[PDB]
């Protein structure tokens, strides 16, 4: 580590100490000691502590400020990863490991809004990445292009429901584009805690969408992970959404090799996003338990839920409409994951009904 990405750390480091309001998990776990330990490592891509924290130094209103630039930084930089970790997932010690990926048995599902008077759609989505490639910040142009190929090509060979046409971002108009982000099924331009990560390089370049004509399946090709396997809906039927995740994923998963870890299970970008990499949500009115997004997404965390807006993280609701999804992905299993989400969704309608 140059003596210049030192100073940017030391300097760094100072202004999340003097940020007396900053709430991210950065801040929080990022201590004197911790920082000492770490600062002066590298990995063999040569990604440092500055690759690690330069998002949530950047951007202080970070919820969590931290990525992997590759898979060999959750270790080097591990005593950063694992605390902030533990944290965020609720409870993940040293000598914790996630347990094997297992579905559950999906006929246990319910109906969460037979009268159809709360839930708007419900969508499920898991991340994966590919063997021997690093993450976004140390990707070059060329290799985009090939993991693009590689995943286009694959896509090209599902059958029946999954089949689909590959839409690259490049090409794609920019009337064509919003419609798309409006309509909730592209991922959207321009995240600043993503740039800021060296994660978008040479946009639009690799990143594309595939779908069905229906747009019931969906894949994300280099945005935050190198891919996003999506299974979305109107209405509230989550065990079929939940079903044809599972026939995806694991259709996919026989043709492309992902990157998995025997404690952190699948790996992804973000920290976030480890374990089962899943994260399955509502788009759900709630008027008078959402009378104050503060007091909703203080009902949501006692049941391990997470309130995003309407067009994701980071944004507001609109007419009433809130995004709530499971927060824990991680030391549980995918099963788990999605019975957390429905739980708390039909304890959260129970609280709703009984409300003044
Ligand atoms: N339950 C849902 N129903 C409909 N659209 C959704 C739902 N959950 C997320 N979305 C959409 O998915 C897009 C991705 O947003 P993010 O909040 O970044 O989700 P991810 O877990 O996909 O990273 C946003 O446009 C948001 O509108
Ligand atoms: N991984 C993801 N898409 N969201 C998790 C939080 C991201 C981090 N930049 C933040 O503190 O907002
Ligand atoms: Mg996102």
């Amino acid at each position: 580590v140059d003596q210049a990405t030192l100073d940017k750390l030391e300097a760094g480091f100072k202004k999340l100490q003097e940020a007396s309001d900053c709430k991210s998990l950065l801040k929080k776990h990022l201590t004197k000691d911790v920082f000492d330990s770490i600062k002066n490592k590298k990995t063999g891509m040569g990604a440092t502590l500055l690759d690690v924290i330069q998002s949530g130094v950047e951007n202080l209103d970070s919820g969590v400020g931290i990525y992997a630039p590759d898979a060999e930084s959750y270790r080097t930089f591990g005593p950063l990863f694992d605390p902030i970790i533990d944290d965020y997932h609720g409870g993940f010690k040293l000598t914790d490991k996630h347990p094997p990926k297992q579905w559950g048995d999906i006929n246990t599902l319910v109906g969460l809004d037979p009268a159809g008077q709360f839930i708007i759609s419900t969508r499920v989505r898991c991340g994966r990445s590919l063997q021997g490639y690093p993450f976004n910040p140390c990707l070059t142009a060329e290799q985009y292009k090939e993991m693009e190929e590689k995943v286009s090509s694959t896509l090209s060979s599902m059958e029946d429901e999954l089949k689909g046409t590959y839409y690259p971002l490049t090409g794609m108009s920019k009337a064509t584009q919003q419609q798309l982000i409006d309509d909730h099924f592209l991922f959207k331009e321009g995240d600043r805690f993503l740039q800021t990560a060296n994660a978008c390089r040479y946009w639009p370049t690799g990143r594309g969408i595939f779908h069905n004509d229906a747009k019931t399946f969906l894949v994300w090709v280099n945005e935050e992970d190198h891919l996003r396997i999506i299974s979305m809906q109107k209405g509230g039927d989550l065990k079929t959404v939940y079903k044809r995740l599972v026939t995806a994923v694991d259709n996919i998963e026989s043709k492309l090799p992902f990157s998995h870890d025997d404690r952190f299970g699948f790996l992804t970008f973000c920290p976030t996003n480890l374990g089962t990499t899943m994260r399955a949500s509502v788009h759900i009115q709630l008027p008078k338990l959402a009378k104050d997004r503060k007091v909703l997404e203080d009902i949501a965390s006692k049941f391990n839920l997470q309130v995003r807006g309407t067009r994701g993280e980071h944004t507001e609701s609109e007419g009433g409409v809130y995004d709530i999804s499971n927060k824990r992905r991680l030391g549980l299993t995918e099963y788990q994951a999605v019975r957390e989400m429905q739980d708390g969704i039909l304890e959260m309608i129970k609280m709703e009904k009984a409300a003044a």
